[PDB]
């Protein structure tokens, strides 16, 4: 039916890039349809399930970017507000001068892509963020910063009086049902966790670090990141400052050449290009700072839109892609990093043949 599309394509796919395993998930109006391809661990042989567990790396940050929300229409976070202001720790750094929206939108005055190795632990790490000098115009200029989304969520936690995990498992995680969604994989659910396959072949398996629950750290099924794609779709039953919380997350805060910047949500325009897409996905704006302009008739989340999100870790492989306007949205999780390209041009394939594009 809905899977005489979707199989050629991923088995396709799985042959051309060498994937073990995949889990997939397609949201519909009138429902959600589960796939599952391969193997869970290409050692040994155990195929992907109901149960099977991803690395989803940089897609958590989808996470942090909900709780941020939600804390805001809690009315405990302002995120137009020094971050300082809930982190007094920070009082008289940068962090005077730049917001929890510039944190989400990777706004934040040049904040780097990665946590130094000098930082071990959430003392150095404050220490760092105390000395560290901007390079970019906050609000100017996009840098896809870990430090930054990372700070959103320890700000938010702080805002919540609670610590960042069992806040998200709390107020977001639980309300959507998302009960296989992990960041720390309990011993009884170690047999469904995925292995890794890097660009050589090789078993990998995400490490722990600084910041990692904030910004690349989830581990969970295709299943559950299609509740909270149900949930951006308005075809959930939640409560409703959940619901608003999510919403808010699509909103429109900077163009940035031919992509907007929401709250880590990335959208487009319809009728998009793949080329566009591959374009958001590749060097030029992933390692490059970019100019950035704030959207200040601020948008409202918009229903004539590609919004997407990547994500990976060495081993794994993961992209989410919506079309609020038709209510239909895609999620798919490899436990092989395989090009972002690839995932574009599958995606839209998929939805392509499905008449959604
Ligand atoms: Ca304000
Ligand atoms: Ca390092
Ligand atoms: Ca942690
Ligand atoms: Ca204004
Ligand atoms: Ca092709
Ligand atoms: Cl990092």
């Amino acid at each position: 039916q809905t899977r005489e599309v979707l199989d050629p394509i991923v088995a396709s796919l799985m042959e051309a890039q060498q994937i073990p395993g995949m889990a997939i998930a397609l949201v519909r109006p009138e429902g959600t349809t589960i796939s599952h391809y391969g193997a869970a661990d290409r050692e040994t042989g155990t195929p992907v399930d109901d149960d099977t567990l991803f690395e989803i790396g940089s897609l958590s940050k989808t996470l942090t970017a909900t709780l941020a929300s939600l804390a805001e229409v809690e009315g405990k976070l302002d995120f137009d507000a020094p971050v300082s202001r809930y982190l007094p720790e920070l009082e008289g750094s940068a962090f005077d001068d730049i917001s929890g929206l510039n944190l989400g939108t990777h706004t934040g005055g040049g904040l780097p892509l990665f946590v130094p190795d000098e930082v071990t632990d959430r003392a150095s790490l404050m220490a760092w963020y105390r000395e560290w000098q901007p390079t970019e115009p906050i609000g100017e200029s996009r840098t896809y910063s870990n430090l930054g989304i990372g700070l959103l969520g320890l700000e938010t936690a702080a805002s919540l009086d609670g610590e960042f995990v069992p806040t998200m498992r709390a107020k977001v995680l639980a309300p959507l049902g998302m009960q296989d969604t992990w960041y720390d994989v309990p011993e009884a659910r170690m047999a469904d966790y995925a292995m890794g396959e890097d660009k050589d072949g090789q078993p990998t398996r995400v490490s722990p670090g600084v910041l990692d629950d904030e910004a690349y750290g989830i581990k969970t099924t295709a299943a559950d990141l299609a509740k909270l794609v149900r949930a951006n779709l308005h075809l959930a039953d939640v409560d409703a400052e959940l619901q608003q919380a999510i919403d808010a997350t699509r909103q429109g805060h900077y163009r940035v050449g031919d992509m907007t910047q929401a709250l880590i949500w990335e959208q487009y325009s319809l009728p998009v290009a793949p080329e566009t897409l591959r374009a958001g996905q590749g060097y030029d704006m992933i390692l490059e700072p970019n100019a950035a302009e704030a959207l200040e008739p601020p948008q409202s989340p918009r229903d004539d839109v590609w919004v997407n999100k990547t994500g990976s870790t060495q081993g794994f492989g993961g992209y989410i892609v919506m079309l609020p306007g038709k209510h239909t949205g895609l999620v798919m999780l490899a436990n092989k990093n395989y090009p972002n390209d690839a995932r574009v041009e599958a995606a839209y394939r998929i939805l392509s043949g499905l008449g959604a594009i």
